[PDB]
DNA sequence: GGGGGAAGGATT
DNA sequence: GAATCCTTCCCCC
């Protein structure tokens, strides 16, 4: 079996630079502006120039203008770069019909049976690369391995536009020696709690009691980074579809008015529906998060497809429910949808 | 005993 | 901040 996993160079950033050519040597900063105050939000993504700043995704948009002032800042358009990913996926699909799209930024092919070897799977993954810039202007990396969990390391160790096969040699030694943070699915919730017990490495993580990592971590993610340090992470290369669609909005303020929140509720409803298509989703959840970081969510499912019309009466309902159940105010008001038909 | 569903938690 | 997926728990046939 050889991986083959393909991950798009800082992609947002990356996809306004090919828009604008007046950008890319200069520092990018792309964002979403919760439309709040002035610069209220966070930093999605960030180019290498303004990474050497230390401005990176998931920051306070506030903070990066301190670190970094004068960069270029630019407001998420992610349905041009959803336009963009499905043209190069579809390129992707024609080096292989087994291939796992995890994400608008990275997929994983199966090229054992198109491929020999280490070598030929290397000459492949350049043609892929010279093919996405040749048509869509946009660097990738390519990761090759084993398996899905080494090919993304290796990936995420090629820097940009780079290519890295890690071999069994290879994966030997980095069980050993790769940081637990550097573990793909491995947050850092997960590795700071990890981290103060002495499990830095993945192979520790065969020293300690299953039973005291399952009471920790979980026992998903215990078998999963077991799994990885024995050397036997199987899993294959599967068809994955998105399996929740949804928006969630900042309101200007507001309070625990109904007929004051439900105007934003609606809307991302109607963008809720927008995005589906004509997917049908049987469960619907509305998701506020309160004055605080928290986070409080009631939804419904049904036996069968809920209607649009249908989407606004359960939505009121769901989030009367949270009025009812929690008395801070609202700041953000969502829906999201999954379930689907099929 | 194991879905399925709901609510909260973690990852990117 | 936004989007999505993951984890834990409850209940009933
Ligand atoms: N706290 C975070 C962390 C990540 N992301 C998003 C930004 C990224 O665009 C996307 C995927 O993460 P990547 O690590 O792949 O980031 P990039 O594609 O932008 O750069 P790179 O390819 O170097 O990883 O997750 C986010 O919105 N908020
Ligand atoms: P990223 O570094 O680009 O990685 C993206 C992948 C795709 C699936 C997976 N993922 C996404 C969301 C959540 N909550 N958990 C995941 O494991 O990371
Ligand atoms: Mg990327
Ligand atoms: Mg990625």
């Amino acid at each position: 079996m050889i991986v083959l996993f393909v991950d798009f160079d800082y992609f947002y950033a990356q996809v306004e630079e090919v828009l604008n050519p007046s950008l890319k040597g200069k520092p990018v900063v792309v964002c979403v502006f919760s439309g709040r105050f002035e610069d209220s939000g966070a930093v999605a993504t960030a180019n290498y120039e303004a990474r050497k700043f230390g401005v990176k995704a998931g920051i306070p948009i506030v903070e990066a203008k301190k670190i970094l002032p004068n960069a270029v800042y630019l407001p998420m358009r992610k349905e041009v770069y959803q336009q963009v990913s499905s043209r190069i996926m579809n390129l992707l699909r024609e080096y292989s019909e087994k291939i796992e799209i995890a994400s608008i930024d990275e997929a994983y092919l199966d090229i054992s049976d198109k491929v020999r070897d280490y070598r030929e799977a290397y000459n492949l993954g350049l043609e892929i690369k010279n093919k996405i810039l040749e048509k869509e202007k946009i660097t990738v990396t390519v990761g090759i391995s084993k398996n899905k969990v080494f090919a993304k390391i290796a990936a995420d160790m090629a820097k940009p536009n780079g290519i890295k096969v890690i071999d069994d040699e290879e994966v030997k030694r980095l069980i050993r020696e790769l940081d637990i943070a550097d573990v793909p699915g491995i947050g850092n919730i997960t590795a700071e709690k990890l981290k103060k017990l002495g499990i830095n490495k993945l192979v520790d993580t065969l020293s300690i009691e299953f039973d005291k990592l399952k009471g920790m971590i979980g026992e998903a993610k215990a078998k999963y980074l077991i799994s990885l340090a024995r050397d036997e992470y199987n899993e294959p290369i599967r068809t994955r579809v998105r399996k929740s669609i949804g928006r969630i909005v900042t309101m200007k303020r507001n309070s625990r008015n109904l007929e004051e929140i439900k105007p934003y509720l609606f809307r991302a409803i109607e963008e809720s529906y927008y995005k589906l298509d004509k997917r049908i989703p049987k469960a619907i959840h509305v998701v506020a998060v309160t004055e605080d970081l928290d986070i409080v969510s009631r939804g419904r499912t049904f036996p069968h497809g809920i209607s649009k019309e249908t989407a606004y009466s359960e939505s009121v309902k769901l989030l009367q429910k949270i009025l009812e159940e929690d008395e801070r105010k609202i700041r953000r008001i969502g829906v999201r949808f999954s379930k689907f038909i099929e």
